[PDB]
């Protein structure tokens, strides 16, 4: 078997990828999302009740479908990153990255020694298909994609330094965390926050990195796509389930 | 503690109850549905991948919310009915009921001896809260609600006989199974099928039983409500999740 | 490896075995019960929310301890009996047995062809330790113990016929089901029910079969032990957990 | 989306398919087996500790790989067959089929009304991908494959009658059950049993049905393949795991 | 919907709340405890085999009952605190707190930016009921309760400094960890330890914070209640289950 | 009950113990491995998808068998070490230990106060069998075994200092991590790596510590055993499952 090609990583340079957030924390729900045709699915290990074992079930569900899986760990924890790579997550989204030093550690966390610090256990890993990918330890690094989130004042204070880190493939803006950090908690739509988001996207792309964001607001998501943003998540499974059920009940009250 | 009052059962005689089908087969998804404000939630043990233990998890999730739980077992199996009653399901929907003899057996299956055949194990049952409901064995039968499905030609051939069974609280029409049985599989909206459904609702209510149905078609659901139908399910969680995600992607293709 | 000796089965002829009912439906809770020193533990697949997979977890927990496991299936279902034997349950308690014909079918359900109808799949079974017990198919039948419950008027109407069935090792009286069947639901302590229970124990033992019963009432359990009853369950984990927590709170209200 | 093509079913007429028995009862273990390249994988719901939910996890794991899934239910139970078809199993292996009447019921159990009795719930089914396969109710029946086991004296007594059932795609011989039924329990390799197995394969193929069998004995498996047997399982995951670990330890004792 | 009111937090100033430790690590066992009538239940993520997903199941079980849930994480880990708040734990008990600097970080860990560092993901959170609590991001902080444990010499060495931290609602004394730290492991009942515990309760209350403790010793628990201690846990589910089963067996040996 | 004797720990001084790596992450698979007769089984929480709860299930499965369990946590995390000790793991293997300061912290992490920092919660712990081991807090420390991995250049740079740490019972060499660290990723069999491994084994034993290693290469494993290596793992369950299934298929292609 040849290593699974990371099409998400390649497409950061060739197209704009439409994403769906997956926080229903279940292999069955992840498969429903996988049937829709999103370019990427974000399995959320930060804000949904997921662990390594439930994330594995969802990677297994999604794997039969063309949608590319991206996993968000609860934090930039090196041993947790090791665990998510070995169950076969090829793209990671690291929340709350705030310095070039932290970004560089996340780069090393995703790469094998001697250049990085990813723990080596290919005999046990779904990532290598238990060494059925015979050259995995030589071909693994090439298909791993590292995305970091800028979503705090400290992240914005270190943006230019993070953008000079080789191995950071993309910077994703978190509007909820960022609007809260800016003293506009629950009000990311305010011009003060949106002007910072637009300037941040423009700086990310000017440094030759992919820019990403999540917005469930169709107008904002379309504006971000018009600006060239490479990976845009346009909704959240929990939100869509709740709103679809509420909108239906409202027709009958 | 006093036995949990079956408000669904009482409301069969006082109002029209709006329902949501729950087939995501998970305590977390069932809780999301429980927050919307449906009069009843149908935990589907027939057409969703559920078992006694996953149904228990969903009963526990939903129990904090006013929505009334209704459980559909995979068939009219007396021992499975016993298991679902003991985990605390107070309303059952029995699929593919086809004779007064089968309906009478379902009545007995839901009632304690000596009048019925429900196995007695109150020390172990969530239904009795492990005997924290001190008079459960005296008060249980009063709060159990039995619904049977008519959804085959043989069911229609025995409709008047089923409607004379004391202990059948409601008859629910299954349009998918019924349209297939009539040789209109996938086409319940045909006049041939709909004229039979309307006639059947009228006969159910004329016999003093509650009538029920599911339709994700807003026009048909509203027509059934205009006809007086007492318990109408107006959508399905799996369907709403898939459609909401597809409609969103179509805005960005 | 030699087949696991069924000490419960041997001890039916040599001592009085004290039992604990296990309805907490969990490997962790079953292990806590296994540490106490009961002669037998009843994993309840009838009145607790158990399935083949949760019963397996509990057999695995209990297996490190001297307590003998007895499993109760939800009914006398031949294919379910096959499944419980292959995960390694060596003693079964069949609820609501009502005829010698049904008892004879339960005997055959527990024995390999050609004499019985137990499905053969030793390569897959924990019972054979996946054929690490090399002579399992020759030694299995000898260590299987069949217990049947008499707990209805029909069971009492067929008691002498059930007691003449070769392969029925023990008859267990269910006081909850039996008192309900007799029109004394929730009142097994009444003399009318107790006189029938005592006569039934005396007839079971006179026919050379082991007699069994459950009572959480210490006086009744001691009376049953004085009468020679071979397997007496003296309490229920769910009941003891609830009562211990209530009694403690009552000291502080 | 078009309905998943059942390549196993097509290949019954064009090649000899090599199978692996999957009884480790786990999505992770099923994926390991799926990477090897077997033509078919048998998810065993009869002799491994599986239920609808664990079988679903395994179908989801295997679905990313070319290996075709076949599911064996615990018995020819119509409602369980409905549940396994809805989670998306397209090929079923029914144990212990013993009459043309039972084989005909299994045919109807796998087909929609009005010609069959498969319950209709496409909105909830992974089989229809929750109606994302838009024409599922018209295209489903064509891709369902029914295999029945002949593995008892009564099955052999009804072989010619079972072989005349339209809709039975294959007859699979169970050597463990059959050798036990014949009074050679644990000794299927005896000439008395093997002559019956060879004669039975010849009759199945002479009637234009596919013949199948399991043997972990390489010589017997190769003999069955030389006889033209269409679907041959050549080993069992639990057996291979145990033997590989024992053989390794024996090098070091 | 309005944010769930934290009655435990309010009652720290108005009454003495009686608690039960929940370490059976299971939604079913947590529900049994929830039925008893304790003022609070401690879901132990430090000393029972719990994770975010098993804690969620227990929050869902308990939520239908008046008992207030308190969750203990395995350590004062900021990302784990984020995960437990989002699944809807409103009161946290942080073990082994040893400085005002660590206590201040735990305060920030429980509050949204810009004043704290709690990660913002309300669309995904049971805490916000997936934004069905429409003003959650404005109302959340008010209903969060932070308890810290003093249970080491370093904790006692920083007691006055911890008691001056605004946002620490209560200090809980851990007698097991504290007696071990003092060189009296397994002997918290010694006067040397008890004089320190009483002095510590007095200092906690003198500083205007709530004092808490666990003791399964009825005399010590009543003494702590006489001293004004605001939140007293009086037993442990695992302990009560084991002791109740052992006491029963001892009546029959 | 007396504390479970750690025979693995004792045998470090009296014999050479043969090990199997257990990464199938499942109680059922761990039991299969436990039946084979390995001296020790390594439950891998670093490179297999395990968490505290799945490791508990595996300890419960294995506990009925003489094979000694060793658990590898994902990293030398003090709170995770506490959790693994409380579920009853008596031998820990800490990956990537790189200093005497880190080794000394791991020693303290495994011992109760006042000499160590292991959190005290014996009422809740399987380790104490919920205090059914009445003297657990006095007898626990004696039966705990600490193994640390040297598998990086920094570990080799601190080998003599790690070997002087009292409480380190064994040093285990990780050939995958070490060969990668040395710039021979995937090529541990190179003489440059093997000469370092042999020298490292000789130094470990010269300091009076137990030496350990994993190799699935029979020749290398036998060489390490001839050198006196005290604990040698000779294979991996995931590898043996994959290779056994591939080797079988290759006989039939
Ligand atoms: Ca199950
Ligand atoms: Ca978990
Ligand atoms: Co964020
Ligand atoms: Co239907
Ligand atoms: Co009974
Ligand atoms: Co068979
Ligand atoms: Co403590
Ligand atoms: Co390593």
């Amino acid at each position: 078997m040849v290593n699974t090609v990371n099409y998400f990583k390649q497409k950061l340079k060739t197209e704009q990828q439409i994403g769906m957030w997956v926080g229903l924390a279940d292999g069955y729900c992840a498969e429903i999302a996988a049937n829709v045709g999103y370019d990427w699915l974000l399995i959320d290990g930060e804000h949904a009740p997921n662990d390594v074992r439930s994330i594995l079930a969802q990677l297994q569900s999604i794997a039969a479908y063309p949608s590319q899986a991206v996993v968000r760990p609860v934090s930039g924890d090196v041993p947790l990153i090791k665990q998510l790579l070995d169950i076969g997550a090829q793209t990671l989204l690291i929340p709350m990255v705030e310095s070039a030093e932290q970004a560089e550690l996340m780069v090393k966390a995703t790469r094998y020694p001697p250049e990085g610090i990813r723990g080596v256990g290919a005999a046990l890993a779904r990532a290598s298909r238990w060494n059925n990918i015979s050259d995995y330890l030589q071909t693994a690094d090439e298909q791993i994609c590292l995305l970091v989130q800028v979503e705090s004042k400290k992240g914005l204070d270190n943006l230019d330094e993070i953008l000079n880190v080789d191995g950071v493939d993309g910077i994703f803006i978190g509007p909820a965390d960022l609007s809260a950090a800016l003293g506009y908690r629950g009000n990311p739509g305010h011009e003060f926050v949106q002007n910072i988001i637009v300037q941040t996207i423009q700086k990310i792309r000017a440094a030759g990195k992919a820019a990403g964001i999540l917005s469930a607001d169709e107008k904002l998501a379309k504006q971000y796509l018009e600006l060239g943003t490479e990976f845009v998540a346009v909704g959240v499974d929990t939100s869509l389930l709740m709103k679809s059920m509420k909108q239906l009940l409202s027709k009958f009250k």
